[PDB]
């Protein structure tokens, strides 16, 4: 049984393990780098927790920030051709949550949405938060709740596995008014 160091222990981490079982930790270790959380897959920046905030104040300037527990994202132009995604951060319990809409082509010539939220924080801050997602019509609602994924773990195998709000583009304009759709978004503590 020959033990080796995780892959991040020159970020601080000091565990070793046999050469068999690094899968497990070396990406649930906390000293994993954090990339860029946008949904824009083209940023590839890295860096540590701390560091995200900054990253976005600096590089995603664009991104709007919203007030407390209960928002409502309008997400502007979902029908645009050239529109692919929305991003926006919500403040609340001293946390700030990452709520990002993806617009994707797939069989139809039409889309389909994914939401999700993140928390700007750890796989272990994390599981003690749900999240609410509605859009909200004239006798209509269509809910999603879940636990936030963590910013560590992403939402790339979550919105693969359409773990997350789901929707396509009649959906869309049955809650759609004008161009614009809007999205509940209800944080909470658990
Ligand atoms: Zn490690
Ligand atoms: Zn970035």
């Amino acid at each position: 049984s020959v033990l080796f160091p995780c892959k991040y222990a020159s970020s601080g981490c000091e565990i070793t393990l046999p050469h068999t079982e690094k899968a497990d930790h070396e990406e649930l270790c906390e000293f994993r780098p954090y990339s860029c959380p946008c949904p824009g897959a083209s940023c590839k920046w890295q860096g540590s927790l701390d560091a995200v905030m900054p990253h976005l104040m600096h590089q995603h300037k664009s991104i709007t920030t919203l007030q407390g527990e209960d928002i409502v994202f309008l997400a502007t132009d979902i029908n645009l051709p050239g529109a692919v995604d929305w991003v926006m951060m919500q403040s609340c319990f001293g946390f700030h949550f990452m709520l990002v809409l993806e617009k994707q082509e797939k069989y139809d010539g039409h889309q389909q949405f994914f939401a999700i939220v993140q928390l700007i924080g750890t796989r272990k801050q994390a599981e003690n938060f749900a999240y609410r997602l509605e859009l909200n019509g004239h006798r209509r609602r269509l809910t999603w709740e879940a636990t936030p994924r963590s910013i560590h773990e992403g939402i790339a195998t979550a919105i693969m596995n359409s773990d997350c709000l789901v929707f396509d583009t009649s959906i869309a304009q049955l809650f759609a008014e004008n161009g614009n759709l809007g999205i509940n978004v209800t944080i909470s503590m658990c």
